[PDB]
């Protein structure tokens, strides 16, 4: 699919996208990738940080639904009118697809000043779909309307670049062997992590634990985010397994920064961690690894903290994405992981998908 590779641009902390057109003739937009969201928003007015916007009047395919939307987020507000207009993506599969759109009319916190991109493509299902689930998701028009197959992978890789392949896989992008989790229901990309090693060392919690409420993989989201009752214990173990250096006790956020001469980066004193994911089969599991590298990120060389907690559940943001090469395989109801072939990897340790491995009581691990 190598039309497709390499299609994603960014800047550090300022999200993946896409290029993308909107109407008749073709508007070109920048449109942030999100796999923690379903909806299709783009700025349609011209807030002074866009480079550009939607501009309906210029589209003869645009309809209008006369209909609003207004969606808070935990800080990031927007509200826009929906529509409908002739969507395509120059770097996907040449096709165009009559899809939702929300013109962004006026929003607060949710563009960052400085980026390059105007819009937001939510990958996730009707089901969280704003106003509600009659909404169609784009990737839902994508497939009803086209051949295009029910699936597309994303390799993020950690200025940012990376691959959205819609309509399949692209061996090149990865190594060794995928494994998949199953979707447990379709509203986010909702999976079930079964166990949580730090450095090896199981943390030996409660597995419901792991996902309480939720845990889920969400392109749009920065960080690894835990629990609460999950975050006090994974801290308290990296913290100690991590106790040759202090930190500020609230640098563990967040609340800090941290800092080392560039070079002096302390690597090692950080442990790998994993995450075993219900496999396949009755009993089986495998699991993933990743670096501090993946976890600790470029904001001198100061470096942030991208664990954090949530009343949300587990959110398997780019701080996990960015090791992987994962596979939204709708299709099959399902989520593949392998080693990506562009992930940022010392000569020590690497990341690391494996497998398999026995679990019983898998099933009780979800949060009910
Ligand atoms: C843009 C940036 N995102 C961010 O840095 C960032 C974004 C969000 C955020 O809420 N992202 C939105 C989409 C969304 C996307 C952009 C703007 C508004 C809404 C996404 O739909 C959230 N999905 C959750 C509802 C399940 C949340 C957080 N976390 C709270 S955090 C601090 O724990 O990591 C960080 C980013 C950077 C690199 C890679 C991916 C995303
Ligand atoms: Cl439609």
């Amino acid at each position: 699919f190598v039309e497709m590779v390499d299609n994603l641009r960014g800047k550090s902390g300022q999200g993946y996208y896409v290029e993308m057109t909107v109407g008749s003739p073709p508007q070109t937009l920048n449109i942030l990738v999100d796999t923690g969201s379903s909806n299709f928003a783009v700025g349609a007015a011209p807030h002074p940080f866009l480079h550009r916007y939607y501009q309906r009047q210029l589209s003869s395919t645009y309809r209008d639904l006369r209909k609003g939307v207004y969606v808070p987020y935990t800080q990031g507000k927007w509200e826009g009118e929906l529509g409908t207009d002739l969507v395509s993506i120059p770097h996907g599969p040449n096709v165009t697809v009559r899809a939702n759109i929300a013109a962004i009319t006026e929003s607060d916190k949710f563009f960052i000043n400085g980026s390059n991109w105007e819009g937001i493509l939510g990958l996730a299902y009707a089901e969280i779909a704003r106003p509600d689930d009659s909404l169609e998701p784009f990737f839902d028009s994508l497939v009803k309307q086209t051949h295009v197959p029910n699936l597309f992978s994303l390799q993020l890789c950690g200025s940012v670049g990376g691959s959205m392949i819609i309509g399949g896989i692209d061996h090149s992008l990865y190594t060794g062997s995928l494994w998949y989790t199953p979707i447990r229901r379709e509203w986010y990309y909702e999976v079930i992590i079964v166990r949580v090693e730090i450095n090896g060392q199981d943390l030996k919690m409660d597995c419901k634990e792991y996902n309480y409420d939720k845990s889920i993989v969400d392109s749009g989201t920065t960080n690894l985010r835990l629990p609460k009752k999950v975050f006090e214990a994974a801290v308290k173990s990296i913290k100690a397994a991590s106790s040759t250096e202090k930190f500020p006790d609230g640098f563990w956020l967040g609340e800090q920064l941290v800092c080392w001469q560039a070079g002096t980066t302390p690597w090692n004193i950080f442990p790998v961690i994993s995450l075993y994911l219900m496999g396949e089969v009755t009993n089986q599991s495998f699991r993933i690894t990743i670096l501090p590298q993946q976890y600790l990120r470029p904001v001198d060389d100061c470096y942030k903290f991208a664990i954090s907690q949530s009343s949300t559940g587990t959110v398997m943001g780019a701080v996990i994405m960015e090791g992987f090469y994962v596979v939204f395989d709708r299709a099959r109801k399902r989520i593949g992981f392998a080693v990506s072939a562009c992930h940022v990897h010392d000569e020590f340790r690497t990341a690391a998908v494996e497998g398999p491995f026995v679990t019983l009581d898998m099933e009780d691990c979800g949060y009910n």
